[PDB]
RNA sequence: CAGAGUGGCGCAGCGGAAGCGUGCGAGGUCGAUGGAUCGAAACCAUCC
RNA sequence: UCUG
């Protein structure tokens, strides 16, 4: 058998001694010669298939040689194409031939799905009646037939004839429905075996027909077999368990076999009986039937194992995440936009942390990157455990270098020399390339090589040029593959992505939002939990500014949160105040005005809707915008807000597709959305909770979400403080967490335990909601919360005086969330 | 030579003399084979390429024979697959051999553009370098190739070398980079001149290489050739004649020529000169480059041409009415909808009239009909005027059958026997045929047969069973080609189908503009003219009763013609009244209302605007619906509309694409709104008209406009009346044509003398706006015909007692007209 | 435009099979691959 | 691969 070679970054195929040259090759024998070839071509066939490598041949001597015609033949017959360089490019040094392969197809999404086949073969084994001949369908012939049966005459006149004269002749030749052969003289039964597979498939592929064996097929006479050489029962036992050896496969119901009819007939001479003769209808079937299992190899574990007919027919005919593939070219441009002309170090907080606690470990790195002029060089603790694999001890970090006229190299810092240092980065080297061709669908000619570096004080493979990054275009295809990759996994880069993602998402939104603002003065926007209302809300009034050309302090923000107002005021785009602030000063500069979580606004104070319709209709330009931004799942009060009636709140526009949360979190958010509508608030008009998300609509980022009861608050202190260190390690920022509590008056207990519990974690600054822009870990309650949001967010026994609002509090906590969630409810 | 026989409805290619069967055809001298193969195959690419058509070969025997293993694989070759019965079949009577070709790809759009080349070739004379060998591309290699195109070494070591040495070893063997030749006699020159157009190629177009002739293969010595056979100018003059001889394309700029570099060494013998040996360097070049000219043919005229390299190149690379094409379906369900167990016979009208007209003809159609069971026929009075075709006097009419069963067929009905009636007969069933196929895109195997019948009292070829419509598939994707193809001439059909397209394109507008009702319940809509206003306007309150579930009567109508009221109050849908109506009425009852034509109402009355927000706003949902639909392009008076201010008309809803005209109509009122937008009238708001069309959109739907000045009003009068009768006759009913005057005062002169001429016409039936739904012309003044549209509009001397008023009057003539629009100014 | 590539060297076969002349019983799978044929060096195609 |  073929085995992968296991100390190698890359798929290795070692297949032995083989003789190359065309001359050395001719000068073998026929059976040797072919069975070199199909080592050869199983080995190549295999790494097509299972994305990519390399193919070790022994060769018997040091010169150079060419490869071979026949080898040649074989792998254009094999991508059916003349553009081997394409996918094959040759190496040797020394008694070493290298055939380095690319793979055929990359990605669980080519674009080529529905052009290309999914697989290459040796042989497909599916043959059809061409007219009078039989002919073996390649790769792609195979791919058409399989996708046309998966979507939902006077040869029967000798037919009927119970015996035969010999020398008669047939009135018809052969064509797309007859065939005529004549019986081996040497060995009939073997003979009947090796025909039937032949010709019965090809006639069940294309509308059936008749074979007549024992008719000279140049003169149409009737020959049959002598009676002395055949047994008749014995012949058609052996005809009919050959037709039901072939393997079939059915993409229908019912699921009948190959149905024909087989027919001895006798030939007579002079009248009396000569010989037999055998005729068979076949039947058209509705499927494909092959003449046996198809000569399809590929890499599984680490054996190059043939496929059975049902998986090809599977491959043949049929975490993944598909915003990361619609978006991969603004996630690259991002996060891994490569510059010109010197060489990045990402994410630069982990590489200063790095650097920081190790000593001589920049003088290392930038030891090894004086070569690369241009490129990335992508740092993590883990690259394994950011792949899904073991975490060992030892390795300080793990690098990737994607830098142009260099292959990429995928670095492991271990402070002490281990001996399982080269195991480990290999093994992460050959998880990522085969992540970066199966996952992230790259579709070039990729490899990344595993280099073990030290702190304290098998033999790589040269690859062709081809494999080196040539420049801007290649080095982006690559980085938006390894894009691809890290939204299915679990990693610091991979959460930024997420978050890039969650962006772009809301500027869709956006953008289809955007277009109210040409069509209302005054409008009413209901938001659903996670629908990017503020985000929406900072951007109208962005594009306020650039469209009524009015100066940015002319637009007002009325909010009725301090913390809330100090965030949208850090930004400068407008001015924003509190509804107390609003009532009480003078407003008759501005113009425009936007009030955002309206639901959590009160009357006490004064008319505040009031005052904004007359400020907005005293404006110069007719009368300004007045848009209300409100969200009644999000209710905190059940006072009266001081809104006009729901039936007075027109014009109207729905924000309702959840655009700030991972997945976990927008389907918690659905389904606490769910049970407020079961149970709505007094306060809140009867037809308010009536607006419904989108139905099929996902946020396709991956996020976290855990619950964690009956837990004390001194463990509940600890268990935070171990995550926030665990994420903290893995290079989270503090500014990425938020820790929020029932009610402002437990925000003080709950910080002096949270202290109490962080200062064995080496980090003892904690900060208020108001003061988001720092970096240290925000706590608060949930209610000074409102409009803020965080990656990761600790929710601390959510409770309130009503139990009616507990799901509305739980409702706004979970919102605050983008990506991680953490909830200790009472126990 | 081959032609294209004149007497059939198909494309049919008389190759002559072929011998056939596998044992005749191996009798055969190579060469007289060779040329049979070589004609059929000329006659088959030509049919491939040119939508399909027979050849027609006289063979030697009289029983049935096989084609020939030569010609199957030749076949096999040309279509790059084993699937022949896809596109070539086979039938013989007698002396004749008939090959049917279907098309290899049909239509200006197929929806393969992208995976297969449009033409098939004998051979694309492109060449790649592969490995050590030289291959030539197929067709999708090819198109594989010039696609990619199409986007805007220890070799060098002894090529550097001034001179070698007899039995040098060339440390290197052939490859992708490298070859070898070694001619060592007299005719080297020769030789090596027959060598450059078959590497120089295929090194140009795979990244270069290196060919040393004077190396042995074998050993790889350098041997060269003797001096007395070499004389190097006349060496060096016939391999750059040779080299610049290659015909080459370019895609790119500069289209420099191909680059290489060419050395003739001297061979030394022990320091002795002894011969030479020739060096060629060729470049990467920039495009493709042809050894010679691509073998594919094609019929064009009644030849069967070869394509050139640049029109094949692009073939390879590289009226069409789009909207059709994205319609079809629909279309066809619903003009061409095919009835379940019975024919049916379209257009119904022009049915009739032919067998009012003609005494028998009903008769002889209905006896011709009996073998069909289901199916549709489409008669015409002339399918060849219809196709851009020479009208024939005589022939009553021509009908189209489709009909399960049985083979597309083009009936011709003539008065009396005719010679030239059958050659009418066939050629307008090969253009429709042709365009069916061409045109319409139909993929499958058509043939379109043409019968001659007389109403007073060449042999047919026979099609394989696969060119009969077997069922409802087969006969919609033909009737879909058949409105594709339809929607592209001047036509009855064509101008139903342009009428459905129309109202396809509006519905697309109205689900876009339909939003607007959930999150309005104020709404001023600003349609520009032919915007689809009234369209909107009906169909919504259509849908207000259906969400609302009010009943009808609860929706209300305001408009200010008393054409448009009743036109509107037939529908059903609401009640309808005029403006002066609803101010003197009570309307208590009423929910909802909706005003049109806004821009047109006046203040004298009252406060209609106010009433309207008054019954409105105390609805049970509510405050009710109130959209008032308006155009101010289509303003009619230089008086206060009683509208509120332009600043007070929000929201807002905009229908900027133009749903309701064809394209030329679209144009023209495009270009008159600009007019507009140069002078507004001072009643008119200041900045109401900057709304603008939308900037890509058109139609894609054929139409009219004919402007006819320097005329008298008897001229008027015989050009409308003469254009009427012209489309009564064509089919088209009175009630798709309108006659609009300026003034109603001018409506009865004009009246008496469309009469003086219509009188001569046979039709003495006329009508005012307010009897839309009759079967008469309608004749009016334009403003008494708002609202209102006809497929065929004549605009008479259109004229107001103001210029104030001037320019509104031919934008509100324009929009009235669906696809025929004429106007005769004054002169 | 055609032809050739079978014992060290030169060569005949022309649908059932490995032989002749030279060189000394030995010496080749009939240039390679694929195809048709019940069946080949022999018929067909492509390639070197 | 070579030859006429
Ligand atoms: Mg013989
Ligand atoms: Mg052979
Ligand atoms: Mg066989
Ligand atoms: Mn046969
Ligand atoms: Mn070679
Ligand atoms: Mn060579
Ligand atoms: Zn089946
Ligand atoms: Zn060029």
């Amino acid at each position: 058998p073929l085995v992968v070679e296991p100390s190698y970054p890359d798929l290795v195929i070692n297949v032995g001694e083989v003789t190359l040259g065309e001359e050395n090759r001719k000068k073998l024998q026929k059976i040797q010669r072919d069975q070199e070839k199909e080592r050869v071509m199983r080995a190549a066939c295999a790494l097509l298939n299972s994305g990519g490598g390399v193919i070790r041949m022994a060769k018997k001597v040091e010169h150079p040689v060419e490869m071979g015609l026949d080898l040649e033949q074989s792998l254009r017959e094999l991508i059916q194409s003349s553009d081997l360089q394409a996918f094959f490019e040759t190496k040797q040094q020394g008694r070493c031939f290298y055939i380095f392969v690319k793979s055929w197809s990359s990605g669980p999404f080519p674009e080529d799905r529905s052009v290309k086949p999914r697989l290459c073969s040796l042989s497909s084994s599916l043959y059809r009646r061409s007219e009078t001949s039989v002919r073996s369908m390649d790769s792609r012939e195979a791919f058409c037939f399989l996708k046309t049966k998966r979507k939902p005459d006077p040869a029967d006149l000798i037919f009927q004839k119970d015996y035969l004269e010999y020398g008669e002749i047939l009135p018809f030749p052969e064509s797309q429905l007859v065939e005529f052969k004549q019986f081996s003289t040497k060995h009939f039964q073997e003979y009947v075996k090796r025909t039937i597979p032949e010709y019965v498939p090809a006639f069940a592929n294309t509308g059936g027909g008749y074979l007549f064996i024992g008719v000279d097929d140049k003169s149409r006479e009737v020959l049959g077999c002598a009676k002395e050489n055949v047994d008749p029962d014995s012949l058609r036992r052996k005809i009919e368990q050959a037709i039901y050896k072939l393997p079939c496969v059915h993409f229908c119901q019912p699921q009948r076999p190959i149905t024909f009819t087989l027919k001895i007939v006798n030939v007579l001479k002079r009248g009396e009986l000569y010989g037999y003769a055998c005729m068979i209808r076949v039947n058209p079937f509705c499927c494909a039937v092959f003449s046996e299992a198809p000569n399809s190899w590929i890499v599984e574990d680490k054996y190059v194992c043939s496929l059975t007919t049902e998986k090809w027919v599977g491959m043949m005919t049929d975490v993944y995440s598909k915003k990361g593939l619609e978006h991969k070219k603004e996630l690259q441009q991002l996060l891994f936009s490569v510059p010109p002309g010197y060489l990045r170090y990402t994410p630069e907080s982990l590489w200063r942390d790095l650097i920081s606690e190790h000593r001589g470990l920049e003088e290392l790195i930038n030891k090894q990157m004086q070569p690369f002029f241009r490129g990335i060089l992508i740092f993590s603790r883990s690259w394994a455990v950011d792949l899904n694999l073991q975490e060992k001890p030892g390795v300080i970090c793990d690098a990737l270098l994607i830098a142009q006229n260099s292959t990429p190299i995928l670095y492991t810092i271990l402070r002490e020399q281990d001996a399982e240092g080269q195991d480990y980065c290999t093994r992460t080297a050959f998880t990522l390339k085969q992540k970066l061709v199966n996952m992230g669908g790259y579709t070039g000619k990729v490899c990344v090589r595993a280099k073990v570096l030290c702190l304290s004080p098998v033999s790589p493979m040269d690859y062709p040029a081809s494999y080196s990054l040539a420049g801007t275009q290649h080095m982006e295809a690559l980085l938006q593959s390894l894009v691809i990759v890290l939204l299915g996994f679990r990693s610091l880069l991979s959460d930024q992505l997420g978050c890039e993602v969650l962006n772009l998402l809301t500027a869709q939104q956006y953008e289809i939002f955007s277009r109210s603002l040409r069509k209302n003065r005054e409008l009413f926007v209901h938001g659903l939990p996670g629908s990017g209302k503020t985000i929406m809300a900072m951007k109208i009034m962005e594009k306020i500014r650039n469209v009524f050309h009015c100066e940015a302090h002319r637009i007002l923000y009325v909010c009725e949160n301090q913390p809330l107002r100090n965030f949208i005021s850090d930004r400068n785009i407008c001015r924003a105040e509190t509804r107390k602030t609003f009532l009480r000063e003078n407003f008759e500069h501005i113009q425009h005005i936007v009030i955002d979580e309206a639901q959590n606004f009160r009357t006490e104070d004064g008319d505040w809707y009031g005052k904004a319709k007359s400020i907005t209709r005293r404006a110069k330009g007719g009368p300004g915008i007045l848009w209300i931004f409100l969200d009644y799942f999000q209710t905190s009060h059940l006072d009266c807000s001081g809104l006009p009636p729901l039936s007075d709140q027109y014009p109207r526009e729905e924000l309702t597709r959840i655009v700030r949360n991972a997945d976990p979190i927008a389907k918690y958010l659905q389904k606490e959305m769910q049970v407020i509508r079961s149970n709505p608030s007094f306060n809140i008009p009867t037809g308010c909770l009536e607006v419904f998300p989108e139905a099929e609509w996902s946020q396709g980022v991956q996020g976290t979400l855990r619950i964690k009861k009956y837990l004390t608050v001194e463990q509940i202190m600890t268990c935070v403080a171990d995550t926030c260190r665990r994420f903290f390690d893995r290079g989270y920022s503090p500014k990425d967490v938020a820790v929020l509590v029932s009610t402002a008056k437990e925000v003080e207990h709950y910080k002096y335990e949270l202290l109490k519990a962080m200062r064995k974690k080496r980090v003892v600054q904690l900060s208020d909601a108001c003061d988001m822009l720092g970096d240290h870990i925000v706590l608060d309650s949930v209610r000074r919360f409102s409009g803020l949001e965080r990656s990761i967010v600790f929710g601390i026994h959510p409770r309130t005086a009503d139990p009616a609002i507990l799901p509305n509090v739980l409702i706004c906590l979970a919102s605050r969330a983008k990506q991680h969630l953490y909830i200790f409810p009472w126990g």
